[PDB]
């Protein structure tokens, strides 16, 4: 049989291809394996150590010091770390290491529809490619062929890439489901599940697809598969997702766990329904050359009406809602992402699963009845380096979220309209006399 631990012949055109480019730590859980200080503190194999040297990694990052020995000891992981912490290599290195050591497993040898040994789920195309490229570096001179798929691109070329073999699959949840329904991917032998930037995936409304992939198909249950979740923040829906997806897991926090709606400037203004169009025009006239603007409306009839208004007023824009054919919605998303139509009108429901690459300005033309939905919507702007802007139109129709919105603005240390805190005021708490 095949030896998956002993490296394949090199290829320096491929080497130049791959490798010629540019404080507190909390760990809680039961029987947590001790952290490492060097990559050699645990045995990650011949192939991994060789590829580590090609990538010129000299010392493990904080998150790698703790996560790598955890994953290698086959323990589930909930990790709160931010971008630039080296979390990609933190799960790729021990996973690939174990695959080299263990091999494909008797199933894939008795067969040799693609069956990934490892699956990494990402919110966006950009992050998906980042993970994919790192995987190529560490799968070099091995028999693990990494593949990446994502929406907004030709599925035909992605299917072709898949059929050349994939043992590690990086995917956005929507395109993976599409591959599964088309019968191109099976999860029967997926032993390594990774959710990278899980919080943003839920922001973009990927949770149903994720739970369909993990819980409703053929993927091994927890305790059999090894599952790792990485998230910058730790809101309640992530905690619930962690409890459901993880078994006997270690909680790792590198730095302070990020706040909800961080890196976002939020403005709330009072606008009557009749004035929302004109008010929007003033907001659009304070827009840069092409900074992408995402406008949320409640209904599809409202979306069409708004776009019709914007078109007549001379604005380059497009729309995405349910009453559109799929050919129109895919082209609309293409024209938004390319800046040809820098203004996207969309209902929240239609925006779900779409790779809208965090715009510079989110405008809540209509506010939701739900503050958790508000958090998901404004999450469509703001990163780490780029401060995002979220402007919301508020009137009597939104009175039910007055207090939650106020509380959120205060927690995020944002500006509060004096009329908003006035409307939220409760005389019960003043006291007698
Ligand atoms: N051990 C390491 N030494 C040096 N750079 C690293 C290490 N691990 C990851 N990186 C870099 O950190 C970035 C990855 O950030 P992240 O988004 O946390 O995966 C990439 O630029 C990597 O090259």
């Amino acid at each position: 049989e095949d030896d998956w631990s002993k490296p394949l012949p090199p290829s320096e055109r491929l080497e130049q291809e791959l490798f010629s480019g540019g404080i507190p730590v909390e760990a809680t859980g039961n029987n947590c394996p001790p952290h490492i200080e060097s990559f050699s503190d645990v045995e990650m194999g011949e192939i991994i150590m060789g590829n580590i040297e090609l990538t010129r990694y000299t010392r493990p990052t904080p998150v790698q010091k703790h996560a790598i020995p955890i994953i290698k000891e086959k323990r589930d992981l909930m990790a709160c770390a931010q971008t630039g912490s080296g979390k990609t290599a933190a799960f790729l290195l021990p996973i690939l290491s174990q695959i080299y050591s263990d091999g494909p497993g008797e199933a894939l040898r008795a067969m040799k529809k693609q069956y990934p040994i490892s699956l990494v789920l990402a919110p966006t195309r950009e992050l998906a490619v980042q993970i994919y490229e790192e995987a190529r570096k560490f799968s070099y001179r091995s028999r693990v062929r990494p593949c990446v798929v994502y929406g907004g691109a030709d599925i035909g070329q992605q299917i072709r890439d898949l059929e050349r073999g994939c043992h590690l699959l990086v995917a956005t949840p929507g395109r993976l489901v599409d591959m599964m329904e088309r019968g191109k991917i099976g999860l029967d032998f997926c032993k390594y599940l990774v959710l990278d930037e899980a919080d943003r995936m839920l922001d973009m409304g990927f949770e149903p697809q994720i739970r369909r992939i993990v819980e409703q198909d053929t993927m091994p249950p927890k305790g059999v598969r090894h599952t790792m979740m990485f998230s910058a923040t730790f809101p309640k829906e992530i905690q619930m997702l962690a409890r459901d997806f993880l078994d006997e897991y270690i909680f790792l926090a590198v730095g302070r766990v990020g706040s909800t709606s961080e890196n976002i400037t939020q403005k709330v203004v009072w606008v009557e329904e009749s004035d929302k169009r004109s008010f929007l025009l003033d907001l659009l006239n304070a827009t840069g050359k092409d900074s992408l603007t995402l406008v949320f409306v409640e209904t599809k009839k409202g979306a069409d009406s708004l776009e019709d208004f914007l078109y007549h007023e001379g604005y380059a824009c497009t729309s995405i809602h349910g009453d559109r054919s799929q050919r129109d919605r895919e082209e609309a998303l293409h024209q938004f992402r390319s800046g040809k139509s820098p203004i996207l009108v969309a209902t929240a429901v239609a925006a779900r699963g779409l790779d809208i690459s965090n715009v510079k300005h989110v405008i809540n033309f209509d506010l939701p009845s739900d503050i958790e939905e508000y958090v998901h919507r404004i999450g469509r702007t703001g990163r780490v380096g780029n401060l995002g802007l979220a402007t919301s139109f508020f009137n009597e129709r939104n009175i039910n979220i007055t207090k939650d919105l106020l509380d959120l603005l205060v927690e995020a240390k944002q500006e509060v309209p004096s009329w908003l805190e006035n409307m939220a005021y409760e005389h019960h708490y003043k006291g007698s006399s």
